[PDB]
């Protein structure tokens, strides 16, 4: 992987593996999430990181808080897939990283995705405002015209999304993470969360239908020792649910998400 | 990745990604076996197929019946990895995949893997006898003269399992396997397993030691509706004894034993 000639975005390639695959022999939604983690990880250490210097001075990290994944095509097994990612500043609301998915052969955008980003205390966990020292510290990385992977007007990925009322149409219930779904700081890997709320659609869906575009909201962190509750309703050619991960105890809310599929 | 100068090995480079990494910064056992599984998969690809002509005509797969890992240093993030792969009949019994493991750098051998696989019917899961013609055109792609990862007469690859009694030392219960954890037919990946098998060993053990030996059985698999309980028990290094078996009726799915080093 590289930082293009401008050093304000970077690019990598991917072959697909055989073990990232599903039924259909291409990439799952899973896969694609670790790539667009794994290339986002590149870019920040290519440029010196994603903590800044004055970050790690007061224990402040950058947590999700929005995921947004657009698929019109997924890789084949074995097909070469190149992800260009940059970041972008949004005031002091927080951060945006946003990525391009293309087909290394043909060229064509096969997806798109974009998030949005808060800076926590590390210790408290209390979201505040980005500072100015933080915003001059990023912004000679990023680009200062707005690059947007998804630039239309009334685009899916800044929609309000509503709490899926009880009873749900489909549930998954006890979903624990094992060591597999920590990361290197032993915190649950926000892919594991995708996961779970695909595990509540159901499997005739999933046989006869492709994912075309996920949204999801970061309400709170699943621990190591949590127990998980994936529900789903049927919103609507095309399918559409919407989705609840809360604690399998008191019921607090986790995560909201939406999932858009076409018919194969 | 490419098959070496004589066509009877296969080579691949990998760099350890981000996610794939646990506590230590350094790539985890799963990570290892999903590699080994994805440079043993190029190399069925390049030298044409793991199902033969005559597998197909007969519905049968290769199933694997042991893993055996051995790991000395794992790689760190951003390191290059190398892994040689090759294959070998063993008689009628059946195949053997075996693997060695290089800092890409230092070309240092930092692990080793071995693997037996049996001849199943994909339909009944009646374990068979590999025919004359089935060895035949396997023999084509293996080198003649034995080739052994683990060459050392009476290793750790070739030792009997025992079945743990119960109470277990320390156990992991309720585990399901979620779509991630299945291969592109549907059926629970061989790895997902020795991630089982680890979650019943204790946080505190996997803190202060590596992991350095493993080696598990296969005896049933789990379907995508199956639930399962992971049981260990210390029989010291440090070495337990594992048991995998449905939560239900306690049917066995797999045994194992592994050796961990203090850090
Ligand atoms: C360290 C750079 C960074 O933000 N990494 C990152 C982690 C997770 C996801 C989903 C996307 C990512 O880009
Ligand atoms: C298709 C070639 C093949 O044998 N692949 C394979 C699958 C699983 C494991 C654990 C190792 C492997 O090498």
């Amino acid at each position: 992987g590289s930082l293009t000639e401008d050093g304000l975005s970077y690019k990598e390639k991917f072959v697909v593996r055989s073990y990232e695959v599903g039924s259909n022999k291409t990439a799952t939604v899973e896969t694609i999430a670790n790539l667009l983690q794994e290339v986002g990880c590149n870019h920040a250490q290519s440029v010196g990181f994603a903590t800044t210097t004055t970050m790690r001075k007061l224990h402040l990290i950058w947590v999700t808080a929005r995921m947004h994944i657009e698929i019109y095509k997924y890789p084949a097994w074995g097909d070469v897939v190149e992800i260009e990612t940059w970041c972008q500043s949004e005031g002091r609301i927080g951060t945006r990283r946003d990525w391009i998915l293309k087909d290394s052969v043909t060229g064509e955008v096969t997806g798109r995705a974009t998030s949005k980003w808060v800076m926590m205390n590390q210790d408290t966990r209390r979201l505040q405002k980005v500072s100015d020292d933080v915003r001059d510290e990023y912004l000679v990385f990023c680009p200062q015209e707005p690059r947007l992977a998804f630039p239309e007007e009334n685009n899916r990925s800044l929609k309000k999304i509503p709490k899926l009322e009880d009873p749900a149409q489909y549930s998954m219930i006890g979903l624990k993470p094992r060591r597999a779904d920590l990361d290197m700081n032993q915190h649950v890997n926000n892919v594991t969360y995708i996961g779970w709320v695909l595990e509540s659609i159901p499997q005739e869906i999933v046989d006869t239908h492709e994912l075309q575009v996920i949204t999801l909201d970061y309400r709170r962190e699943c621990q190591q020792d949590d127990v998980v509750d994936s529900l789903t309703t049927t919103t609507s050619n095309d399918s559409q649910f919407l989705h609840l991960l809360r604690l399998s105890g008191d019921g607090q809310e986790i995560n909201r998400g939406t999932t858009l599929w076409r018919k194969k």
